């Protein structure tokens, strides 16, 4: 259907391991959107054609205000182009760089939006498994949107693909290649809540090995400024045993969440 010729490409929005994302406008409609560009030889080499397929299938069919829309795709013998909803306010990653730490209202609002999106995903047994600030985008009203569903699967699942980057957002079962399910995204929510309030993730370390050790032993401590309500939610989410992690409904109705969030469940 679409081809490269139908679009005027604009400024670079960002770069991932595989994605090179650009602002773009469709010529006929003048519709502004984001083009995620992937190099076929890079996908083949790393063997992640299944991730690309997964991303297209899942994001084209999911419909939720806190999940980024994928509209379609096309290709040209060197690259694949995913046609995405454009997120004008950038990433939570950037915003964290800007502000260093988030206040409790901003944190609880993001956690609420995340939890609403994940609740919708999990109802279909879709687990994301790659929740981290670079994959959380902001819409025109500043609302969080989950993107980058390439690592997503239907639960329960094993891990077949190599872990390339940081382990910071991943639970013990996921790193160790054990079977896992929905509860992986709950652990990640805990990591995010801590990072939002503190400015860095709780198991952060100087090496991959040190990071892995901290995660498998669940070794984290709180700075003095983290309030008791936050400590409670975060402690509940960051449990080694997945079955002990709370339900998303329990996150949404947590007293620290309901007192600080500007958005409802
Ligand atoms: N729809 C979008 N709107 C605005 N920026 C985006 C969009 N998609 C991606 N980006 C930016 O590009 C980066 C990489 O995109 P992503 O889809 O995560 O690629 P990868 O799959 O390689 O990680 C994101 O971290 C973000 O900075
Ligand atoms: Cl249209
Ligand atoms: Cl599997
Ligand atoms: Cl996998
Ligand atoms: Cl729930
Ligand atoms: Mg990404
Ligand atoms: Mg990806």
């Amino acid at each position: 259907q679409w081809a490269l010729e139908d679009f005027e490409i604009g400024r670079p929005l960002g770069k991932g391991k595989f994605g090179n994302v650009y602002l773009a406008r469709e010529k006929q409609s003048k519709f502004i959107l984001a083009l995620k560009v992937l190099f076929k030889a890079q996908l083949e080499k790393a063997g992640v054609e299944h991730q690309l397929r997964r991303e297209v299938e899942i994001q084209s069919h999911l419909r939720h205000p806190n999940i980024l829309r994928l509209y379609g795709y096309f290709h040209d013998a060197t690259r694949v182009y995913l046609i995405l909803e454009y997120a004008p306010l950038g990433t939570v990653y950037r915003e964290l760089q800007k502000l260093s730490k988030f206040d409790e209202q901003r944190t609880a609002t993001y956690i609420t939006e995340l939890a609403n999106a994940l609740s919708y995903c999990h109802s279909k047994r879709v687990i994301h498994r790659d929740i981290k600030p670079e994959n959380l985008l902001l819409g025109s009203a500043g609302e969080l949107k989950i993107a980058d569903f390439g690592w997503s699967v239907h639960a329960p699942s094993s891990r077949r693909t190599t872990l390339a980057g940081t382990l910071d957002y991943l639970p013990p079962e996921m790193i160790e290649g054990r079977m896992h399910d929905e509860k992986v995204d709950l652990w990640s929510l805990g990591v995010l809540c801590y990072e939002f309030l503190v400015g860095k993730p709780p198991f952060e370390a100087n090496t991959y090995q040190e990071t892995y050790k901290r995660i498998s032993r669940v070794e984290f401590t709180f700075p003095d400024f983290v309030t008791e309500g936050a400590r409670d939610l975060i402690s509940r989410l960051l449990k080694h045993n997945p079955s002990q992690r709370p339900m998303l409904r329990e996150v949404l109705e947590h007293p620290w969440i309901t007192a600080n969030s500007s958005k409802p469940s």
